[PDB]
């Protein structure tokens, strides 16, 4: 297959970065095991990154994939943001509170450049053509994510060596960056192929796929891979929180919507309160990533109280294939239906 | 794979999806002839037209056939949302102006027993459904989740049409109106699957040999396909329809109360970037239908879209200006 060729890797697994639930020993465990391992970076300090990356260096040689957002930083908006603060008073109130990450930039250059990623995937387009050519020239191929037709065609334009189609039914941010109208976008059966039509690099499909049979249905129609977020969460490997493990558990994680709550982006997540008081769309929630300032706390608080009313519980619509066997026996179910 | 074939007595495991007002018995006999499953849509039909539409039907094959009635509870009274709303609309009338099924449709069908009966919004009253066993009939539904699947094996039906969000057409939910409850296909089949122990019929995005290929790989007992059969001359399709599908504007679609009162997946249009897509102010289904009415004759009269009801799913890349025999095969 291309991407198992130009990755140099054994299978068409990519193990989906998601930032806040996971680090070093997933990625190790999944490119140790035949797939490609990824690091999220976006919440992570230079000192952070460079720590995780060589604790990655230093258990395996293989293949991995780091990841980064490379969004447009908001635009001051203070009083926007004082707003959201008033109008969540009644929370901080019952809760008896008193309220008292930026994107790939040459400063993460300068520490990715000493490793040198097999992979560097971008959330949300890709940074400047400089940026780019800097990390090309290290060897790393570049992926990103698309949500419509015209994105992916956007970023085979400007060079990306493959394409991450995220279905509405992934877990986490929606990667968008073309437009802010959510009706544009698609689910991963309707998605895929039509992104595999219009371009001719290879195609990473993402939303869904949590077992053998959707791992098969989505190279059935045409992907060279697939990017598996939601399923690796109850790995031990992953350090997804034992509150955000049960709900995964329970049948309330069947309801999922996007929600911009949180973060101030559309994401997917398990419906709580605060999605169904407040949401789980909001026109008045700060531009990303201002918003996640105003809901720490209550997170906190709620969290210790063993309540889950407070938190981005990321998954997307099929929670169906978790389990809580090791990441790399995982990575091994999702190819038995291949040839 | 092969328990939908043998329980419907048909060649294919394709099943031509019962589109109202845009298709008829011609595109059923052309389906069902060519070994599928085709499909009469009844919900906007007359006793009289259902009675000749089926004789039509009967005199050309006598293959199996699919006929489809809407079973949506009827709405309370609302003359007062049903004058606002049309106040909201009185810039547009400037710019140009100003039934569920039932015994009486069951009773025209026991005339002709037909080999499948399809509803959409859930189930009829239990001493209705029964009357449809005793033919002989097989009865299948539309699930948009899981809890419905369960609902509809629980109550007898003999198979669950899923259909994702991709669709084309109303959202066939009937449990909750929460729309954030609903899942893309490749999501909801094999949740389904995985969930009823009855064979399921996967519907939204399935329109080529790929797409047919990846449902039947989830373990899809069969296919059911509306979207792709849009530009067979055996479709009715209205040629600004046909126009639509075929432009740009078709990759774009969302769900949209705004012609019926009902959620339902179209091409986005003038009115439902400028009123929705989505409006808490239009009457319940059924009954928004009569403000748009006239809007609609008037701009399609002068070859526009902007108030037409556009239904296409998520994928209209499949759509062929063929025969529907060719296409049905071609799956
Ligand atoms: C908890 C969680 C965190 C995620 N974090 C990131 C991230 O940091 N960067 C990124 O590009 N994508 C992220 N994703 C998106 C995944 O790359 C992928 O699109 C998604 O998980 C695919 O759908 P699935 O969850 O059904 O596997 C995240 C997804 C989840 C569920
Ligand atoms: C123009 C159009 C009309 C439809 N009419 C009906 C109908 O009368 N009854 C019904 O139960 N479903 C109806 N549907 C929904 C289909 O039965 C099915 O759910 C859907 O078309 C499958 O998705 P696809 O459009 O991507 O193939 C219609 C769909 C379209 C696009």
């Amino acid at each position: 297959c291309r991407l198992t060729r130009l990755f140099g890797i054994e299978f068409p697994i990519i193990q989906a970065p998601m930032a806040g639930v996971q680090g070093s020993a997933l990625a190790i465990a999944v490119s140790e095991a035949g797939g490609l391992g990824s690091l999220p970076c976006a919440m992570l300090s230079l000192e952070a990154l460079e720590a995780e990356l060589t604790a990655i260096r230093s258990q395996t040689a293989k293949p991995i994939n780091v990841n980064f957002f490379c969004h447009r930083e908001p635009v001051a908006q203070a009083a926007k943001q004082a707003a959201w603060l008033e109008q969540l008073a009644p929370y901080f109130a019952e809760f008896n509170l008193d309220p008292n990450r930026t994107p790939y930039s040459k400063a993460q250059a300068e520490v990715l450049a000493k490793f040198k990623p097999e992979v560097v995937s971008f959330h949300f387009g890709l940074p400047d053509e400089e940026l780019l050519l800097e990390i090309k020239s290290w060897g790393s191929k570049v992926i990103s994510t698309a949500t419509t037709v015209e994105e992916a065609l956007w970023l085979e334009a400007r060079g990306a060596d493959a394409i991450i189609a995220q279905g509405l039914e992934a877990g986490g941010h929606r990667g968008h960056f073309l437009s802010e109208d959510l009706t544009e976008q698609l689910g991963t059966f309707s998605l895929l192929p039509q992104i595999i039509a219009a371009v001719e690099i290879p195609v990473i499909a993402a939303g869904g796929i949590v077992d053998a049979t959707t791992v098969r249905a989505a190279m059935t129609m045409g992907a060279s891979a697939v990017q598996v977020g939601t399923a690796y969460l109850l790995c031990p490997e992953c350090n997804t929180s034992a509150i955000h493990r049960e709900a995964l558990q329970s049948d309330a994680a069947q309801h999922t919507a996007l929600t911009n709550l949180f973060s101030g982006r559309p994401a997917r997540g398990i419906v709580n309160r605060f999605m169904a008081e407040m949401g789980p769309m909001n026109e008045a929630v700060p531009d990303f990533p201002l918003a996640s300032s105003a809901v720490a706390g209550l997170r906190t608080a709620a969290e210790r109280l063993g309540f889950w009313d407070f938190s981005p519980l990321w998954c997307g619509q099929n929670a169906s294939g978790c389990r809580a066997i090791p990441a790399a026996d995982l990575t091994r179910s999702f190819v038995l239906s291949l040839p």
